[PDB]
């Protein structure tokens, strides 16, 4: 029983984290095999901060000009490269400790864990999701640059998100593992901002079925509603539209709990109308939207309480 | 900025976990030199668990009765022995991934992170902590039983929780590594419930101080109090009896704030009062007590550990 917020073990993704240094500028990179990848923005200057021309930055770098520090052991770069977002570091020693991995990049929805560093040293571990707006709602500091997000599989670590950035609001902007920004974001100092966030409806309704495996039914009603009336309503309190492709994901959930989709939909049209009255679920007084179908699979009973 | 349920990076502990399995039994065991600590229980069959006696179980048992996993190497029994409700199967080998590290036993409101195993494989980490009624409030399966609760300080690992059993409410109970359970239970299949909990008002307004410090601002108050007239709001809403240890511990937070203990002992008397007003602190619904003192300081003031 119980529900948690739960993270992947981290040990994998400590045993790939380095520190990378260019002038003044210090964070966090991924050693993986024989490349060190790390943020650009580490050959930026105050000066630069603005309107860099990274092209023009990295020309004027040496291979000795980046000091990569694993542990008190200092690796030595052979070979330097840009891709898009990311510095790509040659270095002469292949990571003994790299896991079998990936680079995947992610939806809007979809949750992992983030393993906040500095000075390629590890702080803590948490889980979040991709915002609709392709924002992350992290706990980042002065030099967290860097830091990853991943899901692991079996015995293989899926790298999805790199930290380059905090916007006004207070929330976090990054790239995939080949460099390439989630959203309309770019590694400048120039004024940008989060479109309005909105709800990941498919995750509240998983975790509204995770209620009901763990033995909670208060919130459950004797109405349906039809996909699009859901959404018609769902869509006034900014929540994310419900696809087809989302009851799809909900189908094994369904099964287990014996409560039709589109009937758990009418649960959380009435949730929305109503609040809460005083009353919790798994331990929250808000509906929670960073449990994907696949997280609650995982965490939740096979049986239900029932 | 931002402010994350965080937990310690579990690789130091990934690195301890084995397989222990004794007849048709298996669960988690902790693997720290020559020794494997894991809950006594192992030794039972379903129906010896009913009214175990342990003594009699264990004296009938032989090395080579103990199926001790590693990975995929099979390690070697050469000695076991009780401590309390845990038991100890002394092996061949030191653990080569033993890290530096003590046993400690924790006091309730202290909190920490778990790392749950199936078949001694690392499942996920998260953050817990000890409740008053000395339960802890966990995400535990069939075949949890041997997961570990930890801190981390500095380079060396504090052993604080080994996970026995659940308790009808859904909540927790476990032992410090020296087999000595936390709160009133037994590691028996008998009738037990989790005594009425209380909220740690230490950790709630420590968790305050990192709204305030992450800006959110909105419940502060002009007013101050006693402790003396706070104690007797606090015990009506059953929150716990806040000491001058507590007002001493919060010292780094209200100078870093500027904001006095007993001031923000006047914001939390109005929140118990009046609720929230349908506003949120660091997007909870509910005043979060699982972050203490010490918690808020390490996230905020960023870190890292070897
Ligand atoms: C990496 N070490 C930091 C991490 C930041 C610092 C505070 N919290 C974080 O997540 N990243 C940066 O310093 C990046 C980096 C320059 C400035 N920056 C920012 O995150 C800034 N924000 C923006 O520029 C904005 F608003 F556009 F998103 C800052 C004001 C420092 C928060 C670059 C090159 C984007
Ligand atoms: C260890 N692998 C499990 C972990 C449990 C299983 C369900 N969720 C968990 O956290 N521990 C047990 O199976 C222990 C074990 C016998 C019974 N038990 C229980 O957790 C049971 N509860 C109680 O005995 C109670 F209520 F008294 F606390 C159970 C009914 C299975 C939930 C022993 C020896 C205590």
């Amino acid at each position: 029983s119980g529900f948690r917020k739960m993270a992947f073990p981290s040990g994998k993704v400590e045993g790939c984290m380095v520190q990378v240094t260019c002038g003044t500028t210090t964070l966090n990179g991924l050693w993986l095999d024989d490349v060190v990848y790390c943020p650009r923005h580490v050959i930026c200057t105050s000066e630069d901060m603005l309107n860099p021309n990274y092209e023009d930055l990295l020309i004027r770098k040496s291979n000795h000009n980046f000091l990569v520090q694993a542990g008190n052991v200092q690796l030595r770069v052979i070979g330097h490269s840009m891709q898009n977002c990311v510095l790509k570091l040659k270095v002469d020693t292949a990571n003994p400790k790299t896991p079998k991995y990936k680079f995947v990049r992610i939806q809007p929805g979809q949750t992992f864990s983030v393993l906040a560093c500095y000075n390629g040293s590890p702080s803590g571990v948490y889980q979040c999701a991709m915002r609709p707006n392709f924002t992350i709602k992290g706990s980042f500091l002065s030099g967290s640059c860097g830091s990853v997000g991943f899901n692991i599989d079996y015995d293989c670590v899926s790298f999805c998100y790199m930290h380059h950035m905090e916007l006004p609001t207070g929330v976090h902007a990054g790239t995939d593992l080949e460099g390439n920004f989630y959203g309309p974001f770019v590694d400048r100092q120039t004024a940008q901002a989060a479109g309005t966030d909105t709800t990941i409806t498919v995750n509240v309704l998983a975790w509204l079925y995770a209620a009901v495996i763990n033995g909670d039914r208060w919130f459950l009603n004797r109405f349906t509603t039809t996909l699009n009336d859901f959404n018609l309503v769902a869509m006034k309190y900014n929540y994310e539209p419900l696809t087809q492709d989302h009851v799809d994901i909900l189908g094994p959930l369904s099964a287990q709990t014996g409560i039709a989709v589109l009937d758990m939909c009418a649960s959380l049209k009435e949730l929305l109308q109503n609040g809460m009255n005083g009353r919790t679920i798994l331990g929250s007084a808000l509906l929670e939207d960073e449990f994907t179908p696949f997280d609650v699979v995982r965490q939740c009973s096979g049986v239900t309480f029932q």
